[PDB]
């Protein structure tokens, strides 16, 4: 709507392949399209040390 700026109302920022963000009454949590399961951190499993 205003210069089609980078935020408006688009999808997640970044998730990993598998998870959604959705903003429920609660807080915006994510909802897993795999398993089913839901969490509320960022899945983000990444150990570049081991």
């Amino acid at each position: 709507d205003s210069f089609w700026n980078p935020n408006a109302f688009e999808t997640d920022s970044d998730l990993p392949a598998g998870w959604m963000r959705v903003q429920d009454t609660s807080g915006t949590y994510y909802w897993h399209i795999p398993t089913g399961t839901t969490q509320w951190e960022p899945p983000g499993r990444a150990s570049p040390s081991q």
